[PDB]
C-alpha cells in the first residue's frame, strides 16, 4: 500500500491507480505485484523499491 519509487529512472508506482496498461491493476498492492512485472518505460524489474509517504 502507498505509493513507491522506481529504484533509479524515476517512475514513481501508485497502487490506487495501478499501472493496467502494463498489466498490473489498480489496487495491487506493490508487494502483490507479480515479480514477471516490470517497470513501464524503464529495464530493470521490481526491486529496491523505496515507499512514497503520502
Ligand atoms: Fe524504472
Amino acid at each position: 500500500m502507498k505509493k513507491y519509487t522506481c529504484t533509479v529512472c524515476g517512475y514513481i508506482y501508485n497502487p490506487e491507480d495501478g499501472d493496467p496498461d502494463n498489466g498490473v491493476n489498480p489496487g495491487t498492492d506493490f508487494k502483490d505485484i507479480p515479480d514477471d512485472w516490470v517497470c513501464p518505460l524503464c529495464g530493470v524489474g521490481k526491486d529496491q523499491f523505496e515507499e512514497v509517504e503520502e
